[PDB]
């Protein structure tokens, strides 16, 4: 059948199993032409990683950088759900095909464990195909994106919620597709939602896995892993710093804290990364629109970034650099969401979201930016795919 975008609730329930693949295909080829070897010449590389969180997003891109730009062996590790031949599998599903399909052409070793990673299963399944292949992991992607998480050693599901303390948080808002600028608001949020936060958003999981990893000697001496997070602008302060998001980053910077501490042959990282259109981020006060102004200000000064180019210029300008050194802020964090926060960049983005009206929305703001970014995530709106072509089956390609 004729496979169209299907949006409901302010998500995209189903996929395009081409579109997913040649969204990852455009990234590796980016990748291709951004890691050159005169990028990579005098720096060291990655040669075996481990990426939790594999088939979208910024692990997606974690993984192709590492093995389309440095040759790495790389093991992903995901929870997907099936195509089968009816059905709708996840766009990350798909995308996971595409990249051991591609990796497989190019001669490179790709691993794909589909589970889910919150479970001491998939770490032992991991474990088990390091020890058989004889690997060490010397960078540990952490990029795993879930509102719930099953806690391994209780059984209990705890749920994560996007919500302010103390008092409402409430800011204006846009629908990409409509045009419709909303007031919208987050109602503050309890102790148990503040807890169950940190427990899905925080950094448990992520000292879980070096730390199991740790005991089988599978991390090689001065092994990288990182945490990627967020902490956007002024307006969204109230959640991201200050909220229920605000207290799981806290975790996740006392975690690769304490990570550096307990093993001094480890370097541990939270990197904030910029923002971007997720899952979340419809029902999130004032991001929609700061999105789209900052899509719209970014493009316009030269500097705007998706998921592959900011992974890239991770690899090339902090992990793998020819002076050796590793840049982070004064809270040693890495910072790639550097050029979102610079101040020529933020006051054209506060300026422009005052402006923002009904009327001028589509052409203020790059509200033709935000969809694409929201279809592609799924496999719709990409360049060179027919659409009008029907789909076979949902379980290849």
């Amino acid at each position: 059948m004729i496979v169209k975008p299907m949006v409901r609730n302010n998500i995209c329930l189903n996929a395009h199993p081409q579109g997913c693949k040649k969204g990852v295909e455009d990234q590796i080829e980016y990748t291709k032409k951004r890691i050159t070897a005169e990028v990579k010449a005098g720096a060291k590389a990655p040669k075996n990683v481990l990426v939790l969180g594999c088939s979208n997003g910024y692990g997606l891109a974690s993984r192709i950088t590492a093995a389309f730009g440095y040759g790495a062996a790389t093991i992903g590790v995901s929870f997907e759900k099936a195509g089968s031949e009816t059905k709708y599998g996840t766009p990350g599903w798909y995308n996971n095909l595409a990249f051991d399909e591609a990796a497989k052409r190019e001669g490179l070793y790709s691993v794909t464990i589909d589970g889910d990673a919150f479970s001491d299963e998939i770490k032992a399944q991991v474990i088990e195909e390091a020890k058989k292949k004889g690997i060490k992991f010397d960078l540990i992607v952490y990029s795993l994106a879930s509102p719930v998480r099953t806690d391994p050693d209780t059984g209990i599901m705890h749920k994560s919620v996007l919500k302010p303390f103390g008092k409402t948080f409430t800011g204006k808002t846009v629908d990409p597709f409509t045009g419709e600028l909303k007031e919208i608001s987050a109602e503050p949020a309890n102790d148990e939602e503040a807890a169950a936060t940190v427990k899905v958003m925080g950094g448990e999981d992520w000292e879980r896995w070096i730390k199991q990893l740790s005991k089988e000697g599978l991390l090689e001496e001065g092994c990288i892993t990182l945490a990627y997070s967020y902490i956007g602008p002024e307006a969204t302060q109230a959640l991201y710093r200050k909220g229920t998001i605000g207290k799981a980053k806290e975790h996740l910077e006392a975690t690769a804290h304490r990570l550096n501490k307990e093993n001094p042959s480890i370097r541990a990282f939270v990197s904030v990364n910029k923002g971007l259109v997720t899952r979340a981020s419809a029902v999130i006060p004032v991001i929609p629109l700061y999105l789209a102004s900052l899509f719209k200000v970014m493009k316009e000064k030269g500097n705007h970034e998706g998921c592959i180019e900011q992974i890239t210029r991770l690899y090339a300008e902090r992990l793998y650099r020819k002076d050796g050194t590793i840049p982070v802020d004064e809270e040693n964090r890495i910072r790639i969401d550097d050029w979102e926060l610079e101040e020529d960049v933020q006051k054209a983005v506060s300026a422009l979201m005052e402006k923002v009206t009904g009327e001028n929305a589509e052409s203020l703001t790059d509200l033709a930016g935000y969809r694409h970014d929201f279809l592609a995530s799924n496999g719709f709106d990409v360049e060179g795919i027919n659409y009008e072509a029907e789909v076979e089956r949902f379980d290849r390609i």
